[PDB]
């Protein structure tokens, strides 16, 4: 069949290490993947004919497309004799912040992801909150003081 | 009895100008405050016979103490007579991000608190992963080798 790893963790715990360890070691590494390629890739990689029998996933979990757990994932594998081996990477506050502040300096685009990895868990997280909300003040592009400006206003 | 509004939002959105506004407006601010605190401060406040018939809550959110919604926050109200009002404060990303760089040079603390909270949403979000990874690599304190060494011997 397929041996199935999927890898994910916090910003800068070291899931592209991880990627780097598995691709070393032989896997298939496809990267910031959403879960539904998982299924459409092991089944196309069935139908193809591939040599390819060992697959790791680096999941994109910042996308609307996906619910909070994996247990979707597990079952349809479990549908075609395939248990997904699951990889976390994680690390204290203060290690995530010093690899952050190293990313600035060295890896610019790396800590631009972080950030949007972060918004977009706070996006998420915040999404029920969001939808009950009475008012919804969107501040985008306003300066300090037209940021008090427009929220004076939408309060009266 | 009393008026209640909730104020919450994304890191660098304008919560913390809203609350200032509120202020302002005459209410007395609660600010951090996960929502537990809100009814036993209304029960307080009403067997306190005080003054303050305007209470906003910046809500803490980023906090294993708090649920995804707030539904059990209004029924709880509701068994009160009280309505809430929630405000949800929210901004592009390339205007948070702006916003997260000017605080790295004004107001450092707060770009602190910006990282802090980014990380809390990601592990609340993560944590069903979490639940049912095989394996958990904690690389707290590890250098950019040292993390890769870590990796190795946990994949054998």
């Amino acid at each position: 069949g397929i041996d199935v790893v999927l890898v994910t963790g916090l910003s800068g715990a070291g899931r592209g290490t991880a990627a780097k360890v598995l691709e070393d070691l032989g896997w298939y590494v496809a990267d910031n993947l959403p879960p539904q390629l998982i299924t459409r890739m092991v089944d196309f990689g069935l139908a193809a004919g591939s040599r390819i029998t060992q697959l790791a996933v680096v999941m994109d979990v910042r996308s609307r497309g996906f619910t909070g757990d994996l247990d979707s994932v597990r079952n349809e594998l479990a549908t075609r004799a395939i248990t997904p081996r699951v990889v976390f990477m994680e690390a204290s506050d203060d290690t995530l912040v010093r690899r952050y502040e190293q990313n600035r300096r060295s890896h610019p685009l790396q800590g631009e992801q972080t950030l949007a990895e972060g918004i977009a868990a706070e996006r998420r997280m915040l999404a029920p909150v969001r939808a009950t909300a009475d008012l919804i003040i969107d501040t985008s592009t306003l300066s300090v003081g037209g940021l008090r400006d427009s929220i004076e206003r939408a309060f009266g």
